[PDB]
Order: structure tokens, then C-alpha cells, then sequence
């Protein structure tokens, strides 16, 4: 599902990161406030999508790129997720981008089956505001609050030390256990 790990990612934990409401929040409603506007052609017609970036996402993503092998894994469709991530990931942090079709369908949910990834699950984390994405691996999860438009959010700032603590772990199940301890 994922390309072979690179030379530089060699010993790194693999962190799977969701897009909508975790890193960004999108809408069809025009706003003046928006960080990006992306044209998406819908059933062959063209819809402006207005995207707000979550506070600190740029610095959060940069640090993560220094510490982990970062993957984007979203249940949204590529035609949306690729341009939005292209503009969001202004430093090239994501090694891979997986979309709706790499998810499994579980009666109406799209689950991110971490075991299809080709990485040691003892060295994999998932960051996602929907517990339904991680039905099969809640023990690898680092939950995060949904975000929409709150400019005073500091959740990604709060989480940086957390991942800083985790980044050298040999088994995430032990580490998350001691973090929660
Ligand atoms: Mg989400």
C-alpha cells in the first residue's frame, strides 16, 4: 500500500495523518477569510472550495517531517484531496498520499486499515479526529479534536511535545501507555 521506506525514513515510526477537520476545514460557502480557494469540477461543473488551515499546521507538519515518516490517509476523494494537500503541504512532508480507495468500506464507514500499509504496526501511529477511521487499530491512535474555524485552537501546538516524546519509541503500545501514565 505504501512504497518501500526510504533511506532517510529507515528507522522512523510511520504516522498516518487525516485531512478534513484534523489539518483543515473546507466549505462551498465563499468566505473572505480563506487560506486557499481550489476549483473542483463537479459532475463536470466547477465548484470553488474554500479551505481554512488549522492553527499551527505548518509548524506542526514541519516538525513531524523531521521526526517520522508522515503519510496522508484520507477517506476523501483524490480530486479533492490532492490539490488541497498540494497547497497545504507547502514543505513536502508527506511521503505518500492514500485516498478513499485505499480505505476499507465497513458498512458505510471508510476505515483506515493500518495493517495494509506495509509497516510494523508496533512502529505506526494514526492521527485522526474520527474514531471510525481507526476501528481496527484504536490502540495505535492519537486522537485529536475536530477543528472547523476556531482560530484560537492550539491542539497541534499542544501535540508537538507528545510526538516529540513518542518519536524514539521502539514499541508504540508501550510508549502511548507511559504517556497516558
Ligand atoms: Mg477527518
Amino acid at each position: 500500500l505504501l512504497p518501500e521506506v526510504t533511506e532517510e525514513d529507515q528507522g522512523r515510526i510511520c504516522v498516518v495523518i487525516d485531512l478534513d477537520e484534523t489539518l483543515v476545514h473546507s466549505s462551498f460557502k465563499p468566505i473572505n477569510n480563506a487560506d486557499f480557494i481550489v476549483p473542483i469540477e463537479i459532475e463536470g461543473t466547477t465548484h470553488q472550495v474554500y479551505v481554512l488551515k488549522r492553527p499551527y499546521v505548518d509548524e506542526f507538519l514541519r516538525r513531524m517531517g523531521e521526526l517520522f515518516e508522515c503519510v496522508l490517509f484520507t477517506a476523501s476523494l483524490a480530486k479533492y484531496a490532492d490539490p488541497v494537500t498540494d497547497l497545504l503541504d507547502r514543505c513536502g512532508v508527506f511521503r505518500a498520499r492514500l485516498f478513499r480507495e485505499s480505505c476499507v468500506f465497513h458498512q458505510g464507514c471508510y476505515v483506515k486499515d493500518l495493517s495494509r500499509l506495509g509497516r510494523d504496526l508496533r512502529k505506526t501511529l494514526i492521527l485522526d479526529n474520527s474514531p471510525a477511521s481507526y476501528i481496527f487499530h484504536p490502540e495505535n491512535a492519537v486522537p485529536v479534536q475536530s477543528w472547523f474555524d476556531d482560530m484560537a485552537d492550539t491542539e497541534l501546538l499542544n501535540l508537538i511535545p507528545i510526538f516529540e516524546e513518542l518519536s524514539g519509541a521502539e514499541d508504540v503500545y508501550t510508549s502511548l501507555g507511559q504517556l497516558r501514565a
